[PDB]
């Protein structure tokens, strides 16, 4: 495995090479060492576990796993992109030490009574979900987000597109104002600019072509 040019720690590795990744792709290499770094950052890119990977393996790395507050709140624009990101969390997830797991839970709704199944328990490392299910745990007192120092929004532009964009300034808002914030998406609309002028100053900007 090449991810070894990461300075991640070795249940990390683990999880890659259990992953089947050899080499890091392009989204990964241009973002993870300025994740790492706590930059805000914008990548251009089409969807994919490469790009997941890109935000979730430097976000397993900064997790403190003896604090039980979220720490990271990512967001979807629907239920299916929202489960697949999990899906990918818990296969990196399961590597943990035993004395040291990271809790992650996915928030995503659905029916009446499917949303009455989902509850917290405790406040999760990582909050996965999409942004109105997100924001309707933190509406009922549930969730605390002011906790978690990392947001990412992905697949932007089809978040905007939904009408989504209001629910994620509202999570963001209740955030540390020292925020590091990652923003995914294939493209860059104009509606979509104010929101990132707002919560970024001095982003990191990446373009895989």
């Amino acid at each position: 495995t090449q991810f070894t040019r990461f300075p991640f720690q070795p249940f990390i590795i683990e999880a890659i090479k259990t992953l089947r990744f050899y080499k890091p792709t392009e989204i990964q290499e241009r973002i993870i060492p300025g994740a790492l770094r706590g930059e805000s950052m914008v990548g251009q890119s089409q969807t994919g576990t490469g790009k997941t990977h890109a935000y979730l393996l430097p976000i397993m790395e900064k997790i403190k796993p003896e604090r039980a507050e979220v720490q990271a709140v990512i967001t979807a624009p629907t239920r299916e992109l929202a489960t697949q990101i999990y899906h990918e969390t818990l296969k990196i997830t399961k590597f943990c030490p035993k004395d040291r797991m990271i809790v992650a839970r996915c928030l995503i709704g659905g029916t009446d009574k499917q949303k009455a199944l989902e509850k917290l328990n405790v406040q999760p490392h990582i909050v996965i979900g999409t942004p109105g299910r997100i924001n309707d745990f933190i509406r009922e007192q549930a969730l605390d987000v002011h906790t978690a120092h990392i947001l990412v929004v992905d697949e932007a532009d089809l978040m905007l597109d939904m009408g989504f964009i209001t629910d994620v300034d509202q999570i963001a808002a209740r955030m540390p104002k020292d925020l590091q914030m990652l923003v995914f998406s294939a493209t860059i609309p104009e509606k979509l600019k104010p929101f990132l002028k707002k919560y970024m100053e001095n982003p990191t900007f990446v373009h895989v072509l």
